[PDB]
């Protein structure tokens, strides 16, 4: 046998990290997966699925070796470009990203489920306008298993957060993509506001048949002095 008996001992909640060392503060919570906006994890975290990301064109030279490595470590999923709708992020036209998705994501479709580029919640032409332009140019020749989407906004705009997620699920369903991952969400405001935001959205996300996975933004903000903040505690316990 390749394993000892102790290896045989919602599932949606994720750990979006910069410093791998801060994941430890989340020990024993309901976390199934992690990602780091990088193609490589920066170390090893037992018992959680690391999902490599192709962040953008700066990543293209090493991606085949990165993807092969994360699949070999047990990854069932890969994520494409980060906020190509945003100039300060991947900064890619829908046309450019459709060609790049076919070249760099499609080849792994037999060995992993593939996640769309992740769009901001910007107004068209950003956000879900960008995703529509990308799905137009893809024209059925992009192999996409799930849409990846982001929402940052005032903590008191929970209804807008729910509208955005619902519109993302409907867009995916129109194009033959059956689920979304909300790979970043941030309700902006002081700690009490951020905790109240999590108390309304986490159960709604957990109940939403359209949402396969999500990650609050983000681990490194939820930890201080090696300890979960009141916001990190809410993210673990709700």
């Amino acid at each position: 046998g390749s394993h000892m008996a102790d290896y045989y001992t919602s599932g949606k909640r994720g750990l979006a990290y910069n410093n791998i060392n801060l994941l430890t503060a989340f020990e024993g919570g309901p976390f199934s997966w992690s990602y780091n906006w990088e193609p490589r994890p920066g170390g090893y975290t037992a018992g959680i699925e690391y999902v490599p990301m192709l962040w953008g064109p700066r990543g293209y030279g090493s991606w085949n070796a990165d993807a092969e490595a994360g699949i070999a470590a047990g990854s069932k999923n890969l994520l494409a470009f980060n906020e190509p709708d945003i100039a300060s992020q991947a900064n890619m036209s829908p046309e450019a990203a459709a060609a790049a998705y076919q070249k760099y994501m499609n080849p792994y479709a037999a060995r992993a489920r593939l996640g769309s580029p992740a769009v901001s919640n910007g107004a068209p032409p950003k956000g879900l306008g960008w995703m529509q332009g990308f799905l137009d140019v893809c024209a059925g020749n992009c192999k996409i298993d799930f849409l990846a989407v982001h929402w940052h906004g005032p903590s008191g705009n929970v209804d807008d957060f729910k509208r955005y997620v619902s519109e993302a699920i409907a867009l995916g369903q129109k194009y033959g993509i059956g689920t979304v991952w909300v790979t970043e969400f941030e309700g902006q405001g002081d700690e009490e506001a951020q905790v109240n935001f999590l108390k309304e959205v986490l159960p709604w996300l957990d109940s939403n048949a359209g949402v396969e996975r999500y990650a609050s933004f983000f681990v490194d903000n939820l930890v201080k002095g090696g300890a979960l903040t009141s916001v990190g505690k809410a993210y673990k316990t709700i």
